[PDB]
């Protein structure tokens, strides 16, 4: 009895930030994420400009943009409002709570001020989860914990996916969902994103390794790709964003049935 | 056969980075490393100025600062070479290899511009330390591997601390040490820095811990306690820090024999 998107938005314990998301992807045909992992701010907005309609959220780095301004992120927001997407900040909180409700909500990035989610290594206890809560639940918003990696050797696996998730499903308040390579949660409340996403076989030099959509969302059952050089590197980054759309977006059809 | 800091400074395997950290702390009688964990540019570079004598290293979490810039940092280098001690930047770089490199070197922050030292969490895999190392390596920087934390719940136990320490002693032309609660490493080249310490019992309401610096250093054997509220919300903060130098230097002593 999977559900789609569309019913999984009106779940009973369905967080706000998921069912704003579940209803556009249905709305839209997208389960992509767009890793807008870029440099420059220019380049930040014209492709989530360009891409907007294509993606169901726009997942930023912000410390790595060479020309961040608060005053971008607003621009950021204007696109995302515009074209219907999450913007989601891969910021790893990974710090006792004390000091990652500050990371959170301060400093010169006020990350909490403009991004939809956020996410979380569950390595330091729940505690890191409380600290965010702090400032997040009143902003309103969601959190992701990081229950598996997709890179070579990573540890997120077995006892500590087990505990992302007993820490999620006790956070359900803030938390809305994973970042995993597959579904870890038989809640259908909660979402399930996953990176290392190539259409090709391979991986990187530094640890990274792909598996496609198809694998990913058909197979090990997740429910949103999110694709960083797949589409940044290539020539024609809507060509490239539509193929990957189209490709976790049948991936999902034909596992529902 | 316990080595002396100064001693250990002149091991064959010794980094760099670990061997000037090593001397300053014997010829200033210091193992206390203070988290300045404030948001005013003022406050830390007060700090830094007049406990600068009184420790080994100054921990930040710039991502904090609500008026961040670089020339803060260079004042900040300047009162680090006047006083001597090492900057430590408590990023816990947690990315897969391809993204922490960009973070270490860019974005707003330009960290490794700055600090002397860096942390990274071992859960993404050896990447996470490859990817520093390439920029770091060039910069003549070190790195600490986070394979303990003090919050309650924390997943850094057991096979996942062992990892941190074999990934540590593999990538040892960039790797100086750990976050640790103990001493993890049997070898002597490496640093045990120890954070959650107090001179009273306790915590804090967000998953902190906290124990003395007799029992980190003395009886679990680490190398530096780092210290945070217990010394930054005292009112005299160099009497505070004092009481932490002598009270974690005594112990390193009595356990040296
Ligand atoms: O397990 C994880 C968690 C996060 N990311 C992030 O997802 C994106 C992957 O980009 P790419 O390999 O598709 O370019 C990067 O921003 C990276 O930091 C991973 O790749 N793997
Ligand atoms: O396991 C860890 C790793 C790091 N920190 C950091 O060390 C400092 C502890 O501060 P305090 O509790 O002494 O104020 C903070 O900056 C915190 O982020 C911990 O407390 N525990």
């Amino acid at each position: 009895m999977e559900l789609s998107f569309g019913a999984r938005a009106e779940l009973p314990r369905i967080h706000p930030v998921a069912s704003k998301l579940l209803r556009l992807m249905q709305k839209k045909e997208t389960n992509l994420c767009l890793s807008a992992d870029v440099s420059l701010a220019r380049e930040l907005l014209q492709l989530a400009d360009a891409l907007g309609p294509s993606i169901c959220m726009l997942k930023t780095h912000v410390d790595i943009l060479n020309d961040f301004t608060l005053d971008v992120m607003k621009e950021l927001i204007t696109l995302a409002k515009c074209h219907e997407f999450l913007i989601f900040e891969d910021r790893k909180f990974a710090d006792i709570g004390n000091t990652v409700k500050k990371q959170y909500e301060g400093g010169i990035f006020k990350i909490a001020s403009w991004a939809d989610l956020v996410n979380a290594h569950v390595v330091p206890g729940s505690g890191v989860v409380k600290g965010l809560q702090e400032v997040g639940l009143p902003l309103h918003r969601g959190c992701l914990l990081i229950a598996e990696m997709s890179s070579t050797g990573s540890l997120a696996t077995g006892d500590y996916t087990r505990a992302a998730v007993r820490m999620a499903e006790e956070h359900s308040e803030f938390v809305v969902g994973f970042i995993s390579g597959s579904r870890v949660s038989m809640k259908p409340e909660f979402l399930h994103l996953t990176p290392g996403v190539q259409l090709e076989a391979g991986g990187d030099n530094l640890g990274q390794q792909y598996n496609s959509p198809q694998e990913v969302i058909g197979k090990r059952g997740s429910d949103i790709i999110i694709v960083g050089r797949g589409i940044i590197s290539a020539a024609d980054r809507l060509e490239a964003a539509e193929m990957y759309r189209k490709a976790a977006w049948e991936a999902y059809l034909s596992r529902l049935g």
